[PDB]
């Protein structure tokens, strides 16, 4: 599924993402936007280490979900990577929360650091009623 901006914002808010560990909704939106263009079936293979980025938040199988094909990997979110490819983003949100429960917080995603950190992200939620 490819979410429309405000559609995703309300969806994320309903799933309890607004302020989760101090992270505003606009940050989560800026992340999903640059990570997958709001596409839940987005995937990006990394030939370098054989891992794959899954879903709307491009969560990596080397560490977060199990897909059984990375020679040496862990499954910190305790989910099959398939779970991160559903139109329903609840499981992906549960994993996204798990990622930020670690020290870096929202900084886990390099894309967030380069394209959202210290930026005006209001644009991502304006007019969405969130």
């Amino acid at each position: 599924k490819v979410f429309e901006r405000c559609e995703l914002a309300r969806t994320l808010k309903r799933l309890g993402m607004d302020g989760y560990r101090g992270i505003s909704l606009a940050n989560w939106m800026c992340l999903a936007k640059w990570e997958s263009g709001y596409n839940t079936r987005a995937t990006n293979y990394n030939a370098g280490d054989r891992s794959t980025d899954y879903g709307i938040f491009q969560i990596n199988s080397r560490y977060w979900c199990n897909d059984g094909k990375v020679p040496g990997a862990v499954n910190a979110c305790h989910l099959s990577c398939s779970a991160l490819l559903q139109d329903n983003i609840a499981d992906a949100v549960a994993c996204a929360k798990r990622v930020v429960r670690d020290p870096q917080g929202i900084r886990a995603w390099v894309a967030w650091r380069n394209r959202c950190q210290n930026r005006d992200v209001r644009q991502y939620v304006q007019g969405c009623g969130v």
